């Protein structure tokens, strides 16, 4: 048997957040039975905790209903989360395929209550898609350039003039499915503040809580375009209009051409615990 | 708090079957909040016990992640098999929105193991829209007429003339979505035994495991249409294709123009376990 725990990530309150199941103890598990578990849980994904390989504290594989992850934001916040209730350790090194990604734990008389981590450097270039993308979403420009941005998963960003335009957006989710390979984040704000919205077919996703990935190239995204400096981090607000408020920190160090550390922050918290049956 | 259970509905394996969570006293739960919880979980459907309001056992409210439902087959006979352990009674009255349901449960040593339900009576037209589906499905024709049936949701029967070329499907989603509250089930199979394959955009589905309310009246249509005869019971195998094999017994009584009962039966198996923070 094993047990699990969902840990809304990205939020202090359980029903807020982006979920996540969380399996510990899984070295006796197959990848395919860790498929078949993340598909009866059907959670945006579940991550399963092993055995570390190479010197980390523990080696994380993370799963959608339907294939493995190298990385993810959310399920590897909720799991350092999760996992930190059950070590006394002030930091935790979680191994995935993209490499082991430290982890900062925050606790509160022994509970974690959030985490920081520092993510892959991403890769961007030009979207070269404007046109098709404006229309799919429902408005005639961007803000700032629309650009894609690569740290496993793809994230193009496409800014909008106020919050209030943000949530009157009202997609063709049809015509967002000729976007492969890629997730859709909308953005607006000011200074320290933003507000996102994610939309992506390719991913399986109507419309996401707290895109943890995208936070990182975000905080890039506004640095390059001078609405912020490289090293100031910024508070970003997702999945209001979903009724899933998500808050995601993110900073972002060096310069456009010598990234040094991209990192992203958040709280999270126990929905539930439980046990399975295999 | 509350305590639930994940029941892998007409299955007798875990990870077989189609899921489904059970929250039990769950009365003190307004029913925004339980729309909430079911859209955490993110399956198929979850369903909370409460009280009985008319001389039943209990009331049983079932939501998908979106939207609660009047009545759902799977989700009924998971409650039913998850509730029998909590009681010695041989049958269980669930109400719900279309009337109180009448299960009888089948335990070996206090276990219970499957279970029976009395379904609604359900209502038949043909289609009218047979190109347009065929064509969606890929296929030239159907083996017997494509008629739509009634019974909460609703459910389109097309019939293929081999099990092989029930597997060898692959629908165009896409087409499949202008057919709108409705589920598309395409059958095969001879005497006793039959196979099933359910796609859903309406219902958000894109291949079903174990389409319960499909089951009653697939006995019916099997039955008109010379196959079976009313009051002969079939054993309905669904989701192979996918992964989550499901076996449904189905029984209709009576004569098309006057039907007194609608039988549906199946195995269920406790997946996991646990503990809810609200
Ligand atoms: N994290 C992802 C996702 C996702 O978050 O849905 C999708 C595709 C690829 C990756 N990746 O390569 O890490
Ligand atoms: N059970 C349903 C479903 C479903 O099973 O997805 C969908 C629409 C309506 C009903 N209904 O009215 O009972």
């Amino acid at each position: 048997m094993h047990n699990y725990v969902i840990i809304d990530a990205f939020a202090s309150v359980p029903l807020e957040g982006n979920p996540v199941a969380v399996f510990f103890d899984a070295d006796d598990l197959p990848p395919a039975q860790m498929q078949r578990i993340a598909r009866e849980m059907n959670l945006s994904e579940s991550t399963f905790v092993l055995k570390p390989r190479n010197g980390g504290d523990a080696l994380i594989r993370i799963f959608t209903p339907v294939n493995e992850l190298p990385f993810a934001g959310h399920p590897l916040l909720g799991t350092a989360i999760a996992l930190g209730a059950h070590t006394d350790n002030h930091r935790l090194y979680l191994e995935t395929q993209m490499g082991t990604i430290a982890f900062e734990l925050e606790r509160q008389n022994g509970s974690v209550i959030a985490a920081s981590m520092d993510q892959p450097i991403p890769t961007w270039t030009a979207l070269g898609r404007d046109a098709e993308l404006l229309k799919a979403l429902g408005i005639s420009d961007s803000t700032f350039p629309i650009e894609i941005y690569h740290n496993g998963p793809r994230h193009v960003f496409v800014g909008l003039p106020s919050i209030d335009a943000l949530s009157a957006l009202h997609p063709d989710h049809r015509a967002l499915s000729n976007f492969h390979d890629m997730a859709i984040n909308c953005f607006a704000g000011a200074g320290r503040r933003w507000r996102s919205r994610m939309f992506s077919p390719a991913y399986g996703v109507v419309e996401d809580a707290a895109t943890g990935s995208a936070a990182g190239p975000l905080a890039i995204h506004l640095a390059r375009h001078g609405q912020i400096e490289f090293g100031q981090p910024v508070e970003i607000l997702q999945g209001v209009e979903i009724g899933r408020p998500s808050l995601m920190f993110a900073k972002a160090e060096g310069r456009a051409e010598q990234l040094t550390r991209v990192e992203v922050s958040g709280n999270g918290v126990t929905f539930g615990r439980g046990t399975i049956v295999l």
